[PDB]
């Protein structure tokens, strides 16, 4: 039925969009296909829409975008209930968008989705890297586009006259390039060189001008924080990651997000974790910061504000660097080798986060 | 000084060849450059040589091939040594100059070989995916040519008159795509429907006219076989899997190789199976086949030669299913669903077994 409800787009330009060679430069445009079902996978699908836009900024229209408002003005003309969407997408999402529908999903309960991208855009790129790894852990099903989904869409989206869709040659090798990049791409751990470089406590002369973060969960069970192994993560900034954990996925009580961050929050990201859990009192924050970051500003208010709004803040010693060494590094089975003067250096930026934070005099 | 040592090979011939798009059919040619060097990775290189082939039949002469031939009459001319062999070639092996590659590396414990590779050979193709898997588990380290091998390889090999290495665009983009292709397929296990239909014990009617085979390998320490997770596989035929095992590289002494098979050894495999075992006391041979395969010929009188020459033939039962389940199976966390009668399957076909290798009447 989905013929039905869309205007379907032209056979040539369908074959021109989703092809799926990974590297085409050329094509400046994003097609998304998407059909919206109720939970049971048997029923048909209530809505379907084709949206378009070009690769290029103001990403505020690309046609990610566009979904999030027709989607958002739609549910408010049904009853409310839970939703599958599937998209057919010719270019995967940039940064900005990943981060909004990730954001979205993350938020909204009662939505899944599922992306299938006929190819990567800039599947080059650390950021669009960490993008696709953005979306997923908010709950995305990322795939590439096979053959079935190819045919599917031609089926359901294109005005094929009742002709078959018939694949182009090299669809499957393209199909396994594609899909071997995304896999490795979301299981990609951190450089270890990356790691002791960015996570060093000794006082900075070189590089470190961005910051890296690692989070694990837990939630509450049976007055016993349990780990929920699946849902940690790694983030590099050179808004705030607690709006991209989707805090209802999971096994549903209360939680504590440990953070493992290379500098101390900023003063801005410091207001917005704070906001953060102010308005979700089921969430606990913990952050643990290798070195203390001085923006010559307002950081001390921050970090105070922080403190003040419940999140308990230290700084890493051994164990926290062990534990994301183990943990977020693409180690190679090989073991944390602490630097000399870890401990002594964290005592040291310890006692200086104790005066930042301390309150009262003695 | 590698631009003493060889012919080297015109500009044009290496832009033409080494350009690694990942799909290039056009290309009928194989170039590997070569070079030795002693276990000092300071060192010179004692040698070099350029070989060159086609990608087509008669892979006899395909540069693999002769780089085999011309390196086992160059060790002759020099004092016995270990050597460092790297490769810089166009195009990935061939399915049998894996296999050539791969058990002249496990039979000899003084060569090391690192190959890097330009672009894939049909790397969506199962039979190359799992050639370059017996090529890394035969000790080869596989890896794509990265913008330093390619310079490396200009400088080295290329009648570049002083002009340097320049890139072409998209060099890097090509290397991401084919480096993810090879760590997924170097690291792929088999699918779960493979499995359990190719490994379902029940009387035979459609299908499963391919042997799969898994193995794991247990080293000698103490009285005690202690496990190496290391060197575990898993191959797929429609000469013999021990050739292929380095047992040389593993914690030395004494091995135990455990066989788990979804039909018998036929014939062939069988007798190949017992020479091997013949002439390298060192191993013992444990096998577990899922069924018994009947080639209307010999393949009783090869169970009991394989069994005389100390190899240990049994029938796979539940403990073996859900073991290689559990380990060389992509199984996502799910556990091993038994099938219906799989244990009254097992004993029946036991009994068979039993009666085959039976040699004195009671
Ligand atoms: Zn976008
Ligand atoms: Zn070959």
């Amino acid at each position: 039925q989905i013929r039905n409800m869309v205007e379907p787009m032209d056979p040539r330009t369908f074959v021109s969009n989703f092809n799926n060679r990974p590297i085409l430069s050329g094509l400046d445009t994003v097609w998304l296909c998407c059909e919206v079902k109720t939970k049971d996978p048997s029923g048909p699908p209530l809505d379907a829409k084709i949206f378009q836009g070009k690769v290029y900024p103001k990403a505020k229209y690309h046609p990610e975008m566009r979904f999030l408002r027709w989607f958002h003005k739609w549910r408010q003309l049904h009853h409310d209930q839970e939703y599958k969407v599937t998209w057919y997408v010719s270019w995967s999402p940039c940064t900005r968008c990943a981060n909004s529908v990730a954001t979205f999903l993350a938020k909204d309960p009662k939505v899944t989705l599922t992306i299938f991208v006929a190819r990567l855009y800039y599947f080059w790129d650390p950021d669009y890297q960490q993008a696709l790894r953005i979306l997923a852990e908010a709950g995305a099903t990322m795939k590439i586009m096979n053959y079935n989904e190819f045919q599917d869409c031609w089926n359901k989206f294109v005005d094929g006259r009742g002709k078959p869709f018939k694949p182009w040659n090299n669809l499957p090798k393209h199909y396994t390039l594609l899909q071997a990049t995304l896999g490795e791409l979301l299981r990609h751990l951190m450089d270890p060189g990356t790691f002791t470089s960015n996570f060093n406590n000794k006082p900075w002369v070189s590089g470190q001008h961005e910051t890296y973060l690692c989070y694990k969960v837990e939630r509450l069970h049976n007055d016993t924080w349990v780990p929920l192994n699946q849902h940690r993560g790694f983030l590099r900034n050179q808004l705030c990651f607690l709006d991209l954990i989707p805090f209802w996925k999971l096994d549903g009580q209360q939680y504590r997000v440990t953070c493992f961050t290379s500098w101390s929050p900023c003063f801005s990201c410091a207001q917005e974790m704070a906001k953060f859990i102010s308005n979700n009192e089921h969430v606990s924050l913990c952050i643990f910061a290798a070195r203390i970051y001085d923006d010559q500003g307002r950081y001390q208010e921050g970090l105070r504000t922080l403190h003040r709004d419940g999140a308990k803040i230290a700084m890493m010693n051994y164990s926290e660097f062990e534990y994301c060494w183990d943990t977020f590094v693409d180690r190679q089975g090989r073991p944390f080798q602490p630097w000399d003067g870890l401990d002594e250096h964290s005592q040291a930026l310890s006692g200086r986060l104790r005066a930042i934070l301390q309150n009262q005099g003695n």
